[PDB]
């Protein structure tokens, strides 16, 4: 019911935490892992109360990572506890760690700058879609780019948005953001049942002015497939 | 029969997976690796219908990996599927991962701007031969590059096409466009059975303009030979 | 403790850790033994040193445990940083990360208007069990080419921008270069990381920003709890 | 064999290998009948191949022994260094860098006087047992962009300086380029280091030198020696 | 002799830096006392032909516990000592973690000097015993070599000016390394005083030769320098 006053009011934290599976997880019988599997499905509904987990598979399509989770939180100290509680149990000892990031959404800053029209086809609310791709880009503005006045950067993202519109209607986008929390300044979600627009989607961002002043871009890109908890766990099974 | 289908025809996702073979893996005795590489075996004839799999013998010709795969998959959705499988599988618990690059192919962009004399020659098909060397380069442009407008980078690709064409007799090619799926935005893919064919290639496009906008070149340069997957794995029994 | 968290000339350094997976295959009972160990390294160490714990599990990747030690001689230190290593649960611990900073006292503040100065001697954020960040930095070639004037006048804008986080947001300054491979180590106590997410992309607009070589790698991240209370999640 | 040590179109191949911790756990007699294997599988590639081993142990980080492998073709390269992996010394080591280079006649040379062409042909040092260094080298994009008189130019300002080494210092070089992440591979022996260095801090005052965007990483130095005495050596 | 490394020039100088398994405290506690009684005579019988001294780095250098800074005419000798000691049974659980060569050599810039600086210069420095040991690894930029010889000495002359007042209490030694690793020159130093090595850095940071400075550390080595025996004790129980 709440699922969505996570997903866009603000001041709610985002986090990224990425899995990759031991060796020893496949020396367990098949029933114990299968056990282990209703552990993790008990935590996560313990902490529906306070928190929003989602998993994305990434293995196969994300270098050195088995396992995402998206974590919605309204403080970053109940995140630390859940990530703290999931590395705990008998399936996350089987786990190692591989990397973590952390970012607010907050509400825009350069849109109120935009023309009218342009307003509008933001609120195109994007792709809606069930067990779709998901990709996640951190990234890092150069200085230069934070030199800029407010008036010179609105007009630099009016460029940005306009070339990217005609993808709205195939790709959910999520903004995150991350200065402070780590070596990030942004982190990027989308959600995509045609990759191939994703690509598009990104070349034509690569035409923008803006591009240039993005000192890291990616590293890692994370690639992966959206599907509930119980059905990657499932695939963990065997 | 299937097969071509995939490889000259558009939509195509194409990925690149790297494995190298750890120590314990020798620790084992050689009954349990007869078994391991029957179990993958199968397991790829298993996945003839939906992907094709091809792979190269990196083995003493690229540092830190012993094989390679090359997917063609119209979605990168069975490709994820095969890479789990396959990395469940007993061998491939066995298996570093080192890297992994998706592309998906396309219709050209630059060619039909290209002199006639010059768009008959590229239709010449190249070399076929058996078990040739092959080399896959990721390659990403800087951020120049996509600032250009589009007759410029046209006539730096002609440029660009012009040092290659004496080389297409011996030398095949391949084109996966890879931004937005990972860290690079190319991968180029090749096969010949002449590599100091290939090395002269690669020095007449070293003298273009357009290479000095090729902010990644290689990293990592992967270089190994063309082989059914049985005698790979026949090499891990003994 | 006064005399180690205020006064220049005292050392701080900044050791990290991250536990075994074969660490939750011991016994119960042995991590409690375990914990117990150094509880006593530490309070034989009370007299000679500060030490200071965080839990980053869960906010810093490839780290669960961090170190704030206070030495007037980094000597007394490095005993420590090889007992507690030496320990039952450091012989688990793959320790990922080690910066030293030594304090001294301010540098461009007499040259600031007094304006300024005052305020820096207002209080600061007096919290309790709050978050942590360390971020280290390392200056560029042409920040120290500039002459004092020209550099004073860059960390008045910087100090600046910070005013309105003062109250919110704590902070202490690491003078770093020649003991590792950066030059500053920042440490940030705040109980609102909005506010201090805030104070760095309000610092990202000064021109003094542009001179920074390495921002972060790594930016630590964690909750500042008692020694006790994390050792404590660690027996289970 | 010398026809391959000079002839062009030679391949050449430098694998770097690092010896286990679990190695050494085996007793003495296991290793000897290990090592009469690997013997017998560089005289049965004898006729393909040839190899010649280097004694990296506590000259190179992180590695042990380097094998600089001559032959027409990779694809045999390819079965021996594969074959060589597997044997059960192979089996207890792990690889540690790998760079092919194919020889080629000079392209430069030609042009130069042929009061320099004939220094050139001053054969070098022979002697046994000399220390050996490689270094992987990546021109920068500006350096293939000059035309064809420049880099004739830059290249005899390159030989100038380093003749007065040819007598001490024993030099070859290989064309890397597509074949890994290097552009060149360049190979040296001497008895004497102190020369070796002299001449490199010689050659860092030509204007090549700036084109050069990788020096080296890694940079190999190591002894040289029949492969017996080295592998003896890894044993009791 | 005993002197005739850390002075003379020819004299290679090679830096060692390894980190200790966990395997190692799995081994009952007299089988390690014993793998220190064997070190220590291999170092012994070594004596002769090279010079071993060795830091502690665990706990003030990440990801190292023990330094050794080896002194010999030849690296052949060099080459042997170190396949010996990570040989021996305290070696094997051992890994190793760095290794850089520098031989010293005679001054190039220092004649150049005025003769007050060379008075100053013939300071030594301080011996003071068991001090702490930095070691910063340095690769110039391209366009520092391009430079002529008289620019080059006048900016050292620049350098030796700002180090001036820390040589009473900050001990130097450099070691060229160009053609032997990745790096261009080997930086030693002893200090009772940590604090003053900091302000030396600092103050070296001012000059215009900082700038050429294209790698400056990476790794910084620091540690304490103490015997082998005292710092093989600790590796004991
Ligand atoms: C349909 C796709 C997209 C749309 C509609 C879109 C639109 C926008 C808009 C309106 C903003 C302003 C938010 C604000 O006021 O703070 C923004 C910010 C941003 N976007 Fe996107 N964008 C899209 C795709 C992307 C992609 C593909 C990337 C990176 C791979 C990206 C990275 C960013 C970043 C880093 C910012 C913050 C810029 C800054 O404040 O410095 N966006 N985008
Ligand atoms: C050997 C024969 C080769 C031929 C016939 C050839 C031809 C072409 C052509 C016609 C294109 C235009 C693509 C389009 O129109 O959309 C292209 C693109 C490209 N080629 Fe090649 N090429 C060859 C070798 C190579 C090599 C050796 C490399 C790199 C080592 C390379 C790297 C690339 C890259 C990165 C692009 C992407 C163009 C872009 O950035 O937009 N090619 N090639
Ligand atoms: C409430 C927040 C802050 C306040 C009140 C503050 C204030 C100051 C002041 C007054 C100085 C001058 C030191 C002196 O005179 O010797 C200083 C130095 C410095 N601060 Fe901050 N600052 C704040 C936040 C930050 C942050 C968030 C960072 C980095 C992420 C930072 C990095 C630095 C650095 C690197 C220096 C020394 C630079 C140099 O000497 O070259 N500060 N700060
Ligand atoms: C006694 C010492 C040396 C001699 C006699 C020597 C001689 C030569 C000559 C004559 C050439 C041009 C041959 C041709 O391509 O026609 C050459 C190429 C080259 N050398 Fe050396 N050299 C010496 C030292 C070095 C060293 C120390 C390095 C690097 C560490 C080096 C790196 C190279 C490279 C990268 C090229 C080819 C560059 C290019 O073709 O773009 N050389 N050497
Ligand atoms: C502490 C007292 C120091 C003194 C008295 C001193 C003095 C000198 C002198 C006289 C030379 C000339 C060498 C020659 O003639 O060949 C020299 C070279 C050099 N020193 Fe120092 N120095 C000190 C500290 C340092 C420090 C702290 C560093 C680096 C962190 C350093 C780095 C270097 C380098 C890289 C060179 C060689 C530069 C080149 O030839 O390119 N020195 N030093």
């Amino acid at each position: 019911a709440d699922r969505e006053k996570l997903l866009t009011e603000s001041g709610v934290y985002g986090t990224f935490a990425t899995f990759q599976m031991d060796h020893d997880w496949w020396d367990l019988p098949g029933e114990s892992r299968v056990i282990s599997v209703a552990e993790v499905k008990g935590l996560v509904e313990q902490w529906s109360g306070k928190i929003l987990v989602e998993s994305y598979l990434l293995r196969g399509l994300s270098d050195h990572a088995d396992l995402m989770f998206r974590v919605h939180a309204r403080t970053l100290s109940d995140t630390q506890q859940f990530l703290s509680a999931f590395m705990g149990t008998r399936l996350g000892r089987h786990l190692t760690s591989g990397g973590l990031l952390h970012g607010v959404s907050k509400k825009p800053t350069y849109v109120a700058g935009f023309p009218e029209s342009m307003k509008t086809e933001l609120q195109v609310n994007g792709e809606s879609g069930s067990r779709p791709y998901a990709i996640v880009i951190p990234i890092k503005k150069d200085a230069e780019w934070y030199a800029l006045d407010q008036e010179a950067r609105t007009a630099l993202m009016q460029e940005h948005t306009q070339a990217a519109l005609p993808y709205l209607k195939t790709v959910k986008q999520k903004l995150y953001h991350s200065t402070g929390l780590d070596d990030v300044d942004f982190i990027t979600y989308f959600e995509t049942e045609r990759l191939e627009d994703f690509h598009n989607l990104v070349r034509a961002l690569q035409q923008v002015k803006e591009f240039r002043h993005n000192r890291r871009f990616g590293h890692p890109t994370l690639l992966g497939t959206m599907s509930p908890l119980d059905e990657i766990l499932e695939k963990f099974a065997q």
